[PDB]
């Protein structure tokens, strides 16, 4: 299972118009903030339980059903009616991410008794946006059905002043991966993407590292986010920005930071439990 276009459909954009006009206007869920580095955010169009209120993701064995939301986008419940099989779906969510925003690199389904399968219809981007896996970047484009392997580290970042809005599919894990879009149109090849991002150099981590000198509980925050946003820019690994941090906390030897550091790294790709928060 490799990172892919699994198909491609054509969206109505009339149709799509409307439903993202109620979403800019959606309550969407404030759940998994402690991925979110500035505006990421989604809210749940199909769930467990089909009510607003459940916004957190377990493995479970329901054909999703759709929330008060979900019922009031026809289209997006149109595109999930008509491109997956209704009893693989676990969830749909809308997640969108708002100008120069990210998703902190991560793992997903450490605190999950198993995985589910991950699917991306992209609805709205643009060139500015990007998603990540380990040294690689790629752009998902509107239309595209993507499988994400969400185990491997991974990121997803807006550096545009459009927000950019993805439907996200969880599919039960143990679906055959070839079998999961439906009555879609196999993509041709393509160009493939060049990664555009500068060559790191020992100048660029020298000043990284420099962050040593004023690094503290008060601008943790913001250094974590700058930290997080450079592997959009540079060519490096998304989980670098770790490294790079515990080096900064070493280098400044107060002992809360350094914890602090530990424990970020560990919560985003080693080890967390269910219902567990990353507060920092
Ligand atoms: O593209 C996004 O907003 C999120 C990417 C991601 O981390 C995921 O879907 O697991
Ligand atoms: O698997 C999920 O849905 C959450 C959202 C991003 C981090 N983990
Ligand atoms: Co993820």
């Amino acid at each position: 299972a490799t990172t892919r276009i699994l198909g491609v459909v054509q969206l109505d954009q009339r149709r799509l118009t409307d439903d993202l006009a109620v979403l800019a206007k959606s309550n969407f869920s404030s759940e998994y903030s402690d991925f979110a580095c500035g505006r990421w955010e989604f809210c749940m169009l199909r769930n467990q339980s089909g009510k607003q209120e459940e916004q957190r993701v377990v493995v479970h064995e329901t054909p999703a059903l759709a929330t008060p939301l979900g019922q009031s986008l026809p289209y997006l419940n149109e595109l999930l009616d008509n491109h997956f099989d209704r009893d693989s779906i676990r969830y749909a969510r809308i997640i969108r991410i708002s100008e120069n925003a990210c998703i902190i690199p991560h793992r997903d389904y450490l605190e999950l008794e198993g995985k589910f399968i991950r699917v991306h219809l992209v609805l709205d981007t643009n060139e500015k946006c990007s998603n990540t896996e380990e040294n690689n970047i790629f752009h998902m484009g509107r239309g595209e059905i993507w499988f994400l392997d969400a185990s491997l580290p991974h990121s997803a970042g807006c550096f545009s002043p459009t927000p950019r809005l993805h439907l996200v599919v969880d599919i039960e894990g143990t679906r055959s991966l070839e079998e999961v879009a439906i009555n879609v149109e196999q993509p041709s090849a393509r160009n493939a993407t060049v990664d555009t991002r500068k060559e790191w150099t020992d100048e660029t981590l020298e000043s990284v590292l420099g962050f040593s000198e004023i690094i503290s509980e008060a601008n943790y925050r913001e250094i974590v986010a700058i930290l997080a946003k450079l592997h959009f820019f540079h060519k490096v690994h998304c989980v670098d920005m770790y490294g790079w941090l515990k080096e900064i906390c070493r280098r400044r030897g107060e002992p809360a930071l350094i914890e602090k550091a530990n424990s970020l790294e560990r919560f985003y790709l080693i080890d967390r439990a269910a219902g567990e928060v990353m507060t920092y």
